[PDB]
């Protein structure tokens, strides 16, 4: 069945619109928290980065208040002296009475350019599938969630095995025209419209078309994306 | 406005080969043969535009001979953007199983269709796979672009000296076409060290979606999209 490409997508779960000139504020810095671990036990896994965060009572609180807001999702790859953002988008017109990111507007669905045929959001936009990433793509990436001007942070612990992935591709996000450096965070000099490119396919589809090529690439396709665990607290 | 849900139906069917890695790429520095390439001209006067690079050959005489000769082919389409000292490649796919009843790029095996991976959303093929349409380019990507075709360890090149105006557009992106890790030196090409697989990325949509797509984002950023697309005038 890999042969046959897909051609019904899932319906996506509200209708937005795409403003494609807004241009956002700089990004706030990502260095400062929950800390979830992915591991990889494989190479040329599919990975999920997915955590649960409360943030229904935030969206309760705006929606007593009768206020619609504005919103900002945004995934860095924290390295030692920088960090990268991968992919981020920005939200306006919410109804509060929704779940995340269900907004009438939004900018670009911003990507690093190389990783559009290799990750997605998860369904609720929330969360971010990796399609067999190199070793190289091991490390710490920190996901911002930025509502009403409250900010909310999660961090994944990544591990990927050395050994050689046939259909990996290195990332390079360590470079350093994407690595930003705290400095250029804190003088507001990084816009991600600059150096990440857009990719406006819906989540459903997105994620569609990243099964059927990773898999079509001979992948292994996980039955299910689990949230990743935090960290285990010793046992006695 | 409205997202595309039917597409041209493709010319040919065919089967990727994803694993498939390709020798390294021939320099296209052709010193020798400076004086007698097809040089073609394109120019826009407005910011914004869609361009488009296409220009005939006498691919058809060279389909012929090896029609006659009953061979089955291999072949390479490869396209460069020439700086002073290095030599960006931006699309390349390599074409199996050629059968020479046919047109060019109607073979029944093909490597991954690569692209610098900024350009998936600002570029496409043209129906016949042989050009090559830009949309919404900015001034710096201005310059000279070749055209390399191999068939059958022939090499037919083709020339564009492409023309943008200074002024910004709106909904343009830096390529940074003359980056090192993407710009090679004709060092690198003759050492045998370029390998696009290393370094593009994939967009295996077939040519009709993908200039389907194409067109959709352009518009829906707010470009005046062309009634048709022309070849381009030779340098006269
Ligand atoms: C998003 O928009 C689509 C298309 O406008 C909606 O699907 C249509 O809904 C109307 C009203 O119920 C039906 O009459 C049509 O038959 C549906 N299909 C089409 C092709 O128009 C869809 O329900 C909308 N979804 C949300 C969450 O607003
Ligand atoms: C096949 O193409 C790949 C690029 O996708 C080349 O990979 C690198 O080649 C160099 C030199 O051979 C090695 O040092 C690297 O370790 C290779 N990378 C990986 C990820 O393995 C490869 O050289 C090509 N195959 C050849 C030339 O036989
Ligand atoms: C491609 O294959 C489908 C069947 O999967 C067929 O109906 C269609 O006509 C084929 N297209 C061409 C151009 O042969
Ligand atoms: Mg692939
Ligand atoms: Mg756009």
């Amino acid at each position: 069945g890999r042969q046959d490409r897909p051609k019904e997508f899932p319906p996506p779960r509200y209708n937005y619109t795409i403003l494609t000139r807004y241009n956002a504020t700089a990004l706030a810095s990502p260095f400062i928290v929950d800390l979830r671990i992915v591991t990889a036990t494989r190479p040329c896994e599919m990975i999920a980065l997915i955590a649960k965060t409360n943030i229904d009572s935030i969206l309760k609180e705006l929606a007593a208040a009768q206020k619609t807001y504005s919103a900002r999702l945004t995934w860095f790859k924290i390295m030692p002296t920088c960090a990268t953002p991968i992919h981020d988008v920005s939200y306006m017109k919410c109804n509060p009475k929704l779940s995340f990111a269900m907004c009438d507007e939004r900018s670009d669905i911003l990507w690093q350019a190389s990783l559009i045929t290799m990750a997605a959001e998860t369904d609720d936009e929330l969360g971010l599938v990796l399609a067999a990433p190199a070793h190289s793509a091991s490390g710490l990436y920190r996901r911002v969630i930025e509502i009403d001007g409250r900010r909310i942070y999660t961090d994944f612990s990544v591990t990927i095995p050395s050994e050689r992935c046939p259909i990996a591709f290195e990332q390079n996000f360590g470079n350093p025209d994407r690595c930003k450096t705290p400095e250029q965070y804190s003088r507001g000099e990084v816009f991600t419209r600059r150096f990440l490119g857009e990719f406006n396919f819906p989540q459903g589809e997105h994620m569609t078309w990243l099964k059927f090529w990773f898999v079509y690439d001979g992948g292994n396709l996980p039955v299910q994306f689990y949230e990743a665990q935090a960290f285990a607290r010793p046992v006695p």
